[PDB]
Order: structure tokens, then C-alpha cells, then sequence
């Protein structure tokens, strides 16, 4: 039986039994080469200013070239998100890291990026710069492009594992949900994490562990520290005295 | 509504029902129970299975079937119809062949799979009928107080294992409503009622809820755990002292 | 190169290197600025409007899913009908309201009009807050507000951080759920906003803070409600035990 307006009336007023009836890799391979017309510095300008660029794009229907992104973020399809354009640039920026001249340009320009400093990410090798490009991106979209699986999950795991030091508001961004949506993507394209795939992942994870996040909250608390406890004391909570070095 | 007469209301010093709905859902039942006892068991299950798809079809047009007419686009009429369909279905779990066909049909339902609810005896199939239901309205019906409050507690306990998003469904708010409804009836949680709920609660604990999200978060378990180790996330802790 | 909209066509199209300028990092947030631009626009409507706005803020949080909502000039877009740009969804407007309400407590006409009306707020009763002086009434306006946003505004630093310390110290006696409001996170946020403006807690600012803190310790938080939950609470928790809670 078809799910129709005048069939719901039948289901509720009769005695007879009724039942009823029930991308990015494709978007990449087709728009991947329009992004290549941009400059590599222009790309990092986009990443650096993604928030303030998304500001002016989502006020009218924005057409650049022949490619159009509507005034709304209407239900995402196969010719329209704003985030699909962001993940495209990151993909193209990751490709340019095997280009030794451009790897030097990204490694130099992205050190002044905000997330790269906030994460305290050490930019040295080619793999660390890719991580810089991946920061603040839509990990489920990026993970659906080939070889972009391991970098997206290791970053998802890391974002979840140190989200307090990274200023990640779990109401604005559920990290475990994001990690979950990436594992669905990896399993959706039938991706096996063999030893060769796990080794590359361990490389990406070695760089993120060696990071020294500079954030942010628990550090600013300490500054104001010796007088915050003057108010904790007033409220019946005795904060521990913080230890001396050893030494 | 309207949007512009809510600023009138706040410019007016005025603010924007729970104790009544038990009494007003009892009215709804009395007038419409006959019409719902007239549809088939298979139809009643198809409503439950398809509830939201059914909801979006009606929603933007006025919809009349027999006596009831559900207005357009909070209206708690579709919730009352949904609840009374559930209440009829639960009452049919006394007839052993009705229970059979319900058990064999509701096992194909998503939420039953999602909750991982094991379905065997009649008490378990009733809770299968309850899943996803507007718990306050059903609590107002006699003999349903224990089953609605205990499920509301299970939905608050394992709220993440059941994929419940608190932005959409506040679990403790729901349980507070269910308790307010029960108190409105002066219902007593005597020891007999507590045990009736205990058998219910025992069945709910044997459930194996996967999140129909990505079980794949465990399909990649061993390796996902590998990376968690490196960042400082792992196994359990102490106490050594107590042995 | 300056951020227009066509310079973003030019950024996405023409292959020359481009970088942006005005607001040298194309500014992000600053509720302190948003405050300073909309204060007089909010002052041009009644105190009773803003107070009732605050009392019904839970009801209005449900409204912004039905439709948009405009207060003075300030429209909050519907939840997923449009995007999360500088909206900000409620938290900016809500906190802006309280700034205005605190901003009108210097004069005694409106000071005691607030006390008369905010004394009925269930949150003020939930905390068990006295209302004997003007600073207490200021704490009343702040209860349940976005403290990090309000702290950026000049001289709300002490009342924001003291209240944030209070909420974390006695979060169980306020019935605060850490799973939906990380009390320690919010305190860390307020200190973050405070340090970014290099604000100093001198002996004058700390003496102000202990006055607010004096008002707060002599409060009697009743973290219950209603009878229904409390009445069945004894039997209820024995079910919670079966699922393994606590």
C-alpha cells in the first residue's frame, strides 16, 4: 500500500490489514579542478578566514564561475554545502604538500593560522602540514576521498581525546558523534585498516601527540588563581595549594 | 503564535499544562477508543512503524478520519492518537495469538532493533509497543503508570546508548512530566506496583542497545582503541587498598 | 586586498594571491561590541518588557524553533531555517537584555521595580537569593545568564566570575547537571575573557567581588521540585539502581 494522504484515512477507519512502502568523491572528481585555478595563498586565505567568508556567502545566492551555492544551506545534494567547498580546498591543499615548493609556502603561511597556534601544532614534515590543513574541516566529507580516511579518523580520535584543552564546546560540536560519522563513511566505502593503513595512521598520531595545545581556559584560571580561591573559601570549598617544583 | 503578539505579551508583563492532560487524555480516549478498536492489529503496528512519515503527510493540511480531525501547523492530538493506538496494542497482548503476531511484527521495527530490546514474554512486547511513545499521556492510563515511569527512567539512564539527543528530547523533563501525571491521579507506588515495574525494568536491562549511528565505531574498535592509547585514554583504575 | 563579496569571487576564481584586511582578521565575535551597538536600541522599550523577556526565556527558547523572533531591532533566526552566523541564538540577545537591566539599577525608581518583579522569578527562588540591596538585585538579573558573554562588558567582570565560582562551588545544591552545563568550563571561559582584556583584580575590584560573594553565601538554594518528582523520588532511585546509575 502506498503512503498517501487518503490511505492514512483507510488505515485508521477500516478492519483490513495494511502495511506500507519505504556524496563527495563524485562531487570532488567533477569540481576538483575549478579549485585548482585558485592560488595556494588564496586557498590558505580562505581557510584562515573561513568564518568571515561563510559570513558573506550565506546572505544571498552566491554564484562564482558557473557553480552556485544557494542563499540557504538547503538540503545538500549533488550540485550545491558551503562545507563541500571548504573540504575541496583542503583536499587540494593536502595534494600540494607533495610539491616541495608549495609545501614550503603552506608550512610558512599556515603557521600564522589560528587553529594551528591554538592546537600548538609543530609544523616540520609534510605530514604535519597536512594536519594543519585538516584542522577545522568537515572530517566526514574529507574521509570519503581516497587515502584521506586515516588522517580524518586519527584527527577525529584526537579531537575527542583532548577536547578540553582544545576549547571544543561539546554542544557546538559533539566530537564522538563526529568520530562516529567518519567510521560510518570508512565502513560505507568498505575501508580496511590493514597494517599499511594503520602505520600511516600512527605517523599522523605521533605528530598530534607531540603537540602542545596553548589553550586556554585552564591556563587563564591559574592567572587569577590566588584570588579565585578567596571566593571558593567564602563558599565553603577549600581549593588545594598548588605544589612547588621538584625542582 | 503569532510571532508579533508575543512581544505584545512581554510588553504586557504576561508570561507564555500537565495537571490537566491526564484528565483531557481520558476524555480523548472515551470518545475515540471505539474507532481505534475497529482498526486491525497489523494496521496499528504500521502506524507505530511509520509514525513520523505519517506525521509529515498530515501536518500541512487539515486531516479528518471518522470522528477525529487533526489541525495544521504544540498540538497534542496526533500524540494522543499515537498513544491510544499504543494502549490498544498493549491491551491486545493478553490474547496469545494477538501477542504472537505483534511480537513477530514489532521485532522488525527500527527502535526495537535500535534499543536491542529482547522480545519473548508479554511484558517485553508491551515495552516494545511503548518505545518512542509520548510517555506522560500513556502514564495517565490505569495500569500504565509503572511501565511508563520505568521506561522514562531507562530512557534517562542509557540516554546516549539509545541515541537520544537531549536537544530534541529532554529525558529528565519527560520523567518529571510522567511523575507529575502520576501524582495528579494520586497514584501510589505500593510494593506491588514496584515489583510490576521491577519485572519491566529487569527486561530493559537485558537489552543490547547499539546506536544505529555507527556500530562501525566498534567495527573499527581494536584500531580506534590503538590511537586512543597514544593520546592518554585507556583502561580502568584502582582501588588497590581494599584487598 | 579587502573583503568584499566580489573579492571572494576573485579569491575563488582568479589565480592571483589574495589576502583580506578590514578588521585585520575579519573579526569574529566580541559581544562587548555587539552590546555597545544595540544598548540604546534596547533601552527604547520598557523595563517590564525586558524583565518578562528574561522570566520567559525558556518559553522563548522553544519559540525560535517555530519562527523567527525580533526584539527591538534584533532578529534571532529560526534554528535550522538559517545558519549560525553572528546571530547569536538567544545568548547574545538574552545577555544584552540583562546588561540593560543592570544598567538601570543606579536609579531607585527602576531598581525596586525590578526587585518587585524579579522576586517572583522561579530561578531567584531556586537560588534562594536575598534582595535587600541593589547588588543583590544585580545578582538576580545575572542568574542563569551567559556569564562569559556578559563578562566582556566593562565592570561585569567581578559579578560574572564570582557567580561563576558560586555555581561551580555549589552546583549540587543548585541542582545543576554537569552533563548539560560544565560549571568548571564556564568559569574557565570567564577568566579567559577577563585575561584577554588584561583586566586586573586589584584590591578595589576584589572588594567589589566579596560584596557580591557575601550576598551569595547567605542564600539558601532549594534544589527540588516538584512534589511529584520528590514524592516518588525514593521509589524511583531503586529503578535507577537496576540500570546501574550511581
Amino acid at each position: 500500500v502506498k503512503l498517501t494522504k487518503e490511505n492514512i484515512v483507510a488505515l485508521l477507519t477500516q478492519g483490513k490489514d495494511l502495511e506500507f512502502e519505504e556524496n563527495f568523491k563524485t562531487f570532488c572528481l567533477e569540481n576538483l579542478d575549478q579549485i585548482k585555478k585558485m592560488s595556494i595563498i588564496s586557498c590558505l586565505t580562505f581557510l584562515k578566514n573561513r568564518q568571515s567568508i561563510m559570513k558573506v556567502i550565506k546572505q544571498s545566492d552566491f554564484t562564482f564561475g558557473k557553480i552556485t551555492i544557494k542563499k540557504t544551506s538547503d538540503r545538500i545534494g549533488a550540485t550545491d554545502t558551503f562545507a563541500a567547498l571548504d573540504s575541496l580546498i583542503r583536499v587540494r591543499l593536502v595534494e600540494e604538500t607533495g610539491n616541495s615548493e608549495n609545501l614550503n609556502t603552506i608550512k610558512s603561511k599556515i603557521a600564522s593560522h589560528p587553529l594551528i597556534q591554538a592546537y600548538g601544532l609543530p609544523l616540520d614534515d609534510a605530514k604535519s602540514v597536512r594536519l594543519a590543513i585538516m584542522l577545522g574541516g568537515s572530517l566526514p566529507l574529507i574521509a570519503s576521498v581516497d587515502s584521506f580516511e586515516m588522517i580524518s579518523v586519527v584527527l577525529a580520535i584526537y579531537q575527542d581525546a583532548k577536547y578540553k584543552d582544545l576549547g571544543i564546546d561539546q554542544k557546538k560540536y559533539d566530537t564522538r558523534e563526529a568520530l562516529g560519522k567518519v567510521c560510518t563513511v570508512l565502513k560505507s566505502k568498505a575501508f580496511e585498516m590493514n597494517e599499511d593503513q594503520v602505520k600511516k595512521g600512527k605517523e599522523y598520531a605521533a605528530i598530534l601527540s607531540s603537540s602542545n595545545p596553548n589553550a586556554k581556559g585552564s591556563i587563564a584560571m591559574e592567572h587569577y588563581s590566588e584570588t579565585l580561591n578567596k571566593f571558593y573559601e567564602m563558599f565553603g570549598v577549600k581549593k588545594q595549594a598548588k605544589l612547588a617544583e621538584l625542582a
